[PDB]
């Protein structure tokens, strides 16, 4: 009945990480549908994308999707990750962050 | 280690609740140092403060403290609650929300 909270938590942890001068990495499960990522880096069914302001462009941490574009292997790429497919957000350095609990809306 | 995330979590749930058209209330510990709330309404050490945009003014959910203006008992009052004293946030209509985990920075 109520919307999922995952995108809001993702935004808060993202900011939190940035304020602690950390490099946020999004952990995505590329097995799910709608996931548009550079599969060449996916391994064991999941991919870890650096989403720091520096490393990416046009970042939109929306409720429906996490979108952005960046160059991989020298090729411009447009990335789209349904929130359903967002596993966790960790800092590359320390590891601080969180794994998102499953939610009814993402079934 | 790192700074506390409660402020960011507080902001996210606050956003999440309003987006679901719910009424967010704070649950404050009036026992801690620096808490500035209209004590007349505190009950057994805690005060439930409605923080919806209407029932409040100049709401500031900063990292250090929650500040806002409101009138309690016909008299205009300034509320100020150090993040350390915020126990939980929740929707008055369905109890949706969360109680914050204790964090190091607040000992």
């Amino acid at each position: 009945q109520l919307t999922p909270r995952r995108p809001y938590l993702l935004r808060a942890f993202y900011e939190w990480l940035l304020d602690n001068q950390l490099t946020p990495h999004l952990v995505v499960d590329v097995t799910l549908p709608g996931v548009q990522v550079p599969m060449e880096y996916a391994r064991d069914g999941q991919i870890v994308l650096n989403i720091a302001p520096r490393a990416v462009g046009n970042l939109e941490l929306a409720n429906d999707e996490v979108r952005f574009n960046a160059r991989f292997g020298g090729i411009p790429r447009q990335v789209s990750v349904p929130l359903a497919a967002v596993l966790a957000i960790y800092a590359r350095e320390n590891g601080a962050g969180t794994m998102f609990e499953p939610e009814a809306a993402y079934d």
